[PDB]
Protein backbone atom coordinates (compact mmCIF):
# COMPACT_ATOMS: atom_id res chain seq x y z
CA UNK A 1 0.00 0.00 0.00
CA UNK A 2 1.37 3.56 -0.81
CA UNK A 3 2.32 6.18 1.62
CA UNK A 4 1.63 9.90 0.55
CA UNK A 5 3.69 12.72 2.90
CA UNK A 6 1.99 15.70 2.56
CA UNK A 7 4.16 18.88 3.41
CA UNK A 8 2.11 22.15 4.25
CA UNK A 9 2.64 26.02 3.10
CA UNK A 10 4.70 28.56 5.25
CA UNK A 11 2.48 29.05 7.98
CA UNK A 12 0.57 25.75 7.65
CA UNK A 13 -0.64 23.55 9.79
CA UNK A 14 -1.31 19.41 9.14
CA UNK A 15 -4.90 20.51 10.62
CA UNK A 16 -5.36 22.86 6.86
CA UNK A 17 -4.93 19.51 5.19
CA UNK A 18 -7.07 17.29 6.60
CA UNK A 19 -9.82 18.46 4.43
CA UNK A 20 -7.53 17.74 1.41
CA UNK A 21 -6.96 13.90 2.64
CA UNK A 22 -10.24 13.16 3.36
CA UNK A 23 -11.08 13.53 0.10
CA UNK A 24 -8.65 11.32 -0.92
CA UNK A 25 -10.86 8.26 0.55
CA UNK A 26 -8.50 5.60 -1.24
CA UNK A 27 -6.19 2.66 -1.27
CA UNK A 28 -3.61 5.40 -0.21
CA UNK A 29 -2.26 6.24 3.28
CA UNK A 30 -1.81 9.80 4.32
CA UNK A 31 0.66 11.09 6.43
CA UNK A 32 0.58 14.81 7.69
CA UNK A 33 4.26 16.55 8.09
CA UNK A 34 4.11 18.76 10.68
CA UNK A 35 7.19 21.62 10.75
CA UNK A 36 9.23 21.89 14.38
CA UNK A 37 7.75 25.14 14.31
CA UNK A 38 5.05 25.67 17.82
CA UNK A 39 6.23 28.47 19.32
CA UNK A 40 10.21 28.69 17.62
CA UNK A 41 8.91 31.93 15.63
CA UNK A 42 13.02 32.85 15.13
CA UNK A 43 13.82 36.00 12.86
CA UNK A 44 17.74 36.15 11.25
CA UNK A 45 17.79 32.20 11.87
CA UNK A 46 21.23 31.09 11.91
CA UNK A 47 19.83 27.84 12.78
CA UNK A 48 16.89 27.45 9.78
CA UNK A 49 17.49 27.22 5.98
CA UNK A 50 15.50 24.66 3.26
CA UNK A 51 18.16 21.47 3.40
CA UNK A 52 18.72 21.89 7.35
CA UNK A 53 14.97 21.41 7.88
CA UNK A 54 14.56 18.71 5.30
CA UNK A 55 17.48 17.14 7.21
CA UNK A 56 15.24 17.02 10.38
CA UNK A 57 11.78 16.30 8.78
CA UNK A 58 13.44 13.07 7.16
CA UNK A 59 15.10 12.11 10.55
CA UNK A 60 11.62 11.54 12.13
CA UNK A 61 9.87 10.89 9.20
CA UNK A 62 12.72 7.62 8.09
CA UNK A 63 10.73 5.40 10.73
CA UNK A 64 7.39 6.00 9.82
CA UNK A 65 8.34 3.88 6.51
CA UNK A 66 9.81 0.85 6.21
CA UNK A 67 12.52 0.53 3.56
CA UNK A 68 10.71 -1.72 1.05
CA UNK A 69 7.33 -0.30 0.05
CA UNK A 70 5.49 2.64 -1.71
CA UNK A 71 6.37 6.30 -0.32
CA UNK A 72 5.23 9.15 -2.38
CA UNK A 73 5.63 13.18 -1.77
CA UNK A 74 2.77 15.92 -2.16
CA UNK A 75 4.24 19.34 -1.35
CA UNK A 76 2.13 22.89 -1.32
CA UNK A 77 4.04 26.20 -2.26
CA UNK A 78 7.39 26.32 0.86
CA UNK A 79 6.48 22.50 1.06
CA UNK A 80 7.23 21.46 -2.62
CA UNK A 81 10.78 22.47 -2.02
CA UNK A 82 10.51 20.58 1.58
CA UNK A 83 9.33 17.58 -0.49
CA UNK A 84 11.65 17.79 -3.35
CA UNK A 85 14.51 18.19 -0.49
CA UNK A 86 13.23 15.13 1.83
CA UNK A 87 12.41 12.86 -1.36
CA UNK A 88 16.17 13.57 -2.31
CA UNK A 89 17.28 11.68 1.04
CA UNK A 90 14.74 9.19 0.67
CA UNK A 91 16.33 8.03 -2.98
CA UNK A 92 19.75 8.22 -1.52
CA UNK A 93 18.53 5.43 1.33
CA UNK A 94 16.58 3.76 -1.61
CA UNK A 95 13.10 3.66 -0.93
CA UNK A 96 11.51 3.56 -3.86
CA UNK A 97 9.82 7.36 -4.19
CA UNK A 98 7.04 6.62 -6.80
CA UNK A 99 6.50 10.33 -7.69
CA UNK A 100 6.87 14.22 -6.37
CA UNK A 101 3.70 15.80 -6.45
CA UNK A 102 4.36 19.98 -6.46
CA UNK A 103 1.67 22.87 -5.94
CA UNK A 104 2.19 26.55 -6.66
CA UNK A 105 6.22 26.18 -5.76
CA UNK A 106 8.85 27.45 -8.23
CA UNK A 107 11.57 25.53 -9.53
CA UNK A 108 14.87 25.78 -7.40
CA UNK A 109 16.84 28.38 -8.50
CA UNK A 110 13.76 29.83 -10.56
CA UNK A 111 12.71 32.48 -7.68
CA UNK A 112 12.85 36.17 -8.72
CA UNK A 113 13.64 37.36 -4.55
CA UNK A 114 17.07 36.66 -3.87
CA UNK A 115 17.09 38.27 -0.56
CA UNK A 116 19.11 35.84 1.35
CA UNK A 117 21.78 37.93 2.09
CA UNK A 118 19.24 40.69 3.41
CA UNK A 119 19.06 39.99 6.62
CA UNK A 120 15.83 39.78 8.71
CA UNK A 121 16.24 42.98 10.47
CA UNK A 122 17.68 44.89 7.42
CA UNK A 123 14.77 43.03 4.67
CA UNK A 124 11.87 45.30 6.52
CA UNK A 125 13.09 48.22 5.97
CA UNK A 126 13.54 47.05 2.32
CA UNK A 127 10.00 46.08 2.03
CA UNK A 128 9.09 50.22 3.72
CA UNK A 129 11.39 51.83 1.43
CA UNK A 130 9.35 51.02 -1.86
CA UNK A 131 6.05 51.70 -0.76
CA UNK A 132 4.53 55.28 0.60
CA UNK A 133 5.07 54.37 4.16
CA UNK A 134 5.68 55.78 7.92
CA UNK A 135 8.89 54.57 8.83
CA UNK A 136 7.66 53.28 12.26
CA UNK A 137 4.49 51.61 11.01
CA UNK A 138 6.06 48.71 10.02
CA UNK A 139 9.60 49.20 11.71
CA UNK A 140 8.04 49.94 15.31
CA UNK A 141 8.59 47.56 17.84
CA UNK A 142 4.55 46.71 18.54
CA UNK A 143 3.76 43.32 17.45
CA UNK A 144 3.76 44.26 13.40
CA UNK A 145 7.26 43.05 13.77
CA UNK A 146 6.82 39.76 16.48
CA UNK A 147 3.52 38.48 13.62
CA UNK A 148 5.90 39.49 10.19
CA UNK A 149 9.03 37.42 11.63
CA UNK A 150 7.02 33.58 10.92
CA UNK A 151 6.13 34.84 7.22
CA UNK A 152 9.80 37.16 7.26
CA UNK A 153 12.03 33.87 8.09
CA UNK A 154 10.20 31.73 5.31
CA UNK A 155 11.17 34.17 2.16
CA UNK A 156 14.56 33.97 3.32
CA UNK A 157 14.79 30.41 3.39
CA UNK A 158 13.15 30.22 0.10
CA UNK A 159 15.18 33.13 -1.53
CA UNK A 160 18.65 31.54 -0.10
CA UNK A 161 17.54 27.96 -1.50
CA UNK A 162 19.58 26.80 -4.34
CA UNK A 163 19.66 22.93 -5.65
CA UNK A 164 22.31 22.05 -8.05
CA UNK A 165 21.27 21.16 -11.95
CA UNK A 166 22.82 17.37 -11.91
CA UNK A 167 20.69 16.74 -8.13
CA UNK A 168 17.59 15.01 -9.78
CA UNK A 169 15.32 12.70 -8.45
CA UNK A 170 15.00 9.39 -10.79
CA UNK A 171 10.81 9.23 -10.06
CA UNK A 172 8.11 11.59 -12.39
CA UNK A 173 7.22 15.10 -11.33
CA UNK A 174 3.55 16.10 -11.27
CA UNK A 175 3.34 20.09 -11.09
CA UNK A 176 0.09 21.53 -9.97
CA UNK A 177 -0.26 25.43 -10.57
CA UNK A 178 -3.52 27.93 -10.08
CA UNK A 179 -3.60 30.16 -13.54
CA UNK A 180 -4.09 33.46 -11.06
CA UNK A 181 -1.32 32.93 -9.03
CA UNK A 182 1.81 34.94 -8.79
CA UNK A 183 3.83 33.77 -6.16
CA UNK A 184 4.23 30.76 -8.22
CA UNK A 185 3.39 30.80 -11.82
CA UNK A 186 3.31 28.56 -15.13
CA UNK A 187 6.05 29.86 -16.06
CA UNK A 188 8.52 29.80 -13.12
CA UNK A 189 6.95 26.28 -11.96
CA UNK A 190 7.62 24.62 -15.39
CA UNK A 191 11.77 24.02 -15.18
CA UNK A 192 11.00 20.91 -12.73
CA UNK A 193 11.30 18.80 -15.15
CA UNK A 194 15.19 19.60 -14.94
CA UNK A 195 14.51 18.29 -11.52
CA UNK A 196 14.16 14.67 -12.90
CA UNK A 197 15.68 11.74 -15.55
CA UNK A 198 12.00 10.51 -16.25
CA UNK A 199 8.27 12.17 -16.74
CA UNK A 200 6.84 15.56 -16.22
CA UNK A 201 3.29 17.21 -16.28
CA UNK A 202 1.68 20.40 -15.25
CA UNK A 203 -1.25 20.76 -14.90
CA UNK A 204 -3.10 24.60 -14.72
CA UNK A 205 -5.94 24.79 -12.98
CA UNK A 206 -8.37 27.66 -12.16
CA UNK A 207 -7.57 29.83 -8.92
CA UNK A 208 -4.96 31.80 -7.05
CA UNK A 209 -1.88 31.02 -4.78
CA UNK A 210 -5.37 28.84 -2.72
CA UNK A 211 -7.11 27.41 -5.83
CA UNK A 212 -6.40 23.76 -3.59
CA UNK A 213 -9.59 24.21 -2.25
CA UNK A 214 -11.63 25.08 -5.10
CA UNK A 215 -10.44 21.88 -7.17
CA UNK A 216 -9.87 19.29 -4.70
CA UNK A 217 -11.99 16.46 -5.80
CA UNK A 218 -9.79 16.89 -9.28
CA UNK A 219 -6.53 17.52 -7.62
CA UNK A 220 -6.93 14.44 -5.38
CA UNK A 221 -7.94 12.48 -8.17
CA UNK A 222 -4.51 13.46 -10.32
CA UNK A 223 -2.86 12.54 -7.26
CA UNK A 224 -4.48 9.38 -6.44
CA UNK A 225 -4.34 8.33 -9.84
CA UNK A 226 -0.52 8.61 -10.59
CA UNK A 227 0.27 7.01 -7.22
CA UNK A 228 -1.13 4.09 -7.71
CA UNK A 229 -0.68 3.76 -11.55
CA UNK A 230 3.57 3.54 -10.85
CA UNK A 231 3.31 1.96 -7.73
CA UNK A 232 0.82 -0.82 -9.39
CA UNK A 233 1.62 -4.57 -8.86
Amino acid sequence: APTLYIFPHAGGTAKDYVAFSREFSADVKRIAVQYPGQHDRSGLPPLESIPTLADEIFAMMKPSARIDDPVAFFGHSMGGMLAFEVALRYQSAGHRVLAFFVSACSAPGHIRYKQLQDLSDREMLDLFTRMTGMNPDFFTDDEFFVGALPTLRAVRAIAGYSCPPETKLSCPIYAFIGDKDWIATQDDMDPWRDRTTEEFSIRVFPGDHFYLNDNLPELVSDIEDKTLQWHDR
